[PDB]
């Protein structure tokens, strides 16, 4: 309320295929959001060691928060959404849908998705997201798609859930409007990136052989970890 920098965890979906931590800071009016791979590894336990999406959001979104708690101490998350590919379209059309500047050109391969602005609704934007191969970009691309998603949804977001249990959050109906009123940079200060490391095998006497994990880059995940403290406030 007094404008103070926050953050966000978007989830996306069991478990959370899809992890993008946002914290907004309307002092230097920005959103920072970095995506956690899926497969991230995150030292937890005595020994106990695990992906972000399975392993963890387990037990309810909650514990995606604190495996992002985990995986990098010093941030805090002051709030958090999960939907699955299920609510997520019927919050594009609820929200009446979505306008996307698609500047790169995806073509009828899928879809008539022109490039420039393209508006979009539930499944159409499930779509675009969701694409792989089309893009040249490759793994960036994605990252971008997905942004534009996020944007599209928020420059929209009265308040209502037509949905429900394919929806979930911690925020309070009665504050939604309390950041859709001081905040405003959503506007144009959005720079998302994706976490960096590599990816490496690891038994697991449950199964019998090794399981995919995404180490990540200790170097490059202090920056961000720093990075993120540095919307917030250092401190």
């Amino acid at each position: 309320e007094k404008k103070k920098p926050f953050s966000v965890l978007l989830m996306g979906s069991g478990r959370a295929d899809t992890i993008i931590l946002a914290t907004a800071n309307k002092q230097q009016n920005a959103v920072e959001m970095v995506s956690i791979p899926r497969d991230t590894k995150v030292d937890y336990g005595n020994g106990d060691i695990g992906k972000i999406n399975a392993s963890y959001s387990n037990g309810g979104p909650s514990g995606t928060v604190s495996a992002v708690e985990k995986l990098m101490p010093g941030v805090p998350v002051d709030y958090f959404i999960s939907i699955n590919m299920e609510g997520f379209k019927d919050l594009v059309d609820a929200v009446g849908g979505i306008t996307v500047y698609n500047d790169i050109d995806l073509t009828e391969v899928n879809s008539k998705f022109v490039k420039g602005n393209i508006t979009l609704n539930g499944t159409e934007a499930l779509q675009y997201v969701r694409i792989r191969h089309e893009d040249p970009r490759g793994d960036f691309g994605r990252q971008d798609r997905q942004r534009d998603v996020i944007i599209g949804i928020a420059n929209k977001v009265s308040i209502m859930k037509a949905v429900g249990d394919n929806f979930q959050t911690n925020m309070t109906l009665t504050d939604i409007t309390s950041m859709a009123a001081n905040y405003s940079s959503v506007l144009k200060n959005v720079d998302s990136q994706e976490l960096k490391g590599e990816g490496e095998m690891i038994y697991s006497e449950s199964y019998g052989f090794d399981l995919y994990y995404f180490a990540p880059d200790k170097t490059d995940l202090e920056r961000i970890i720093t990075m993120f403290k540095k919307s917030l406030d250092i401190t």
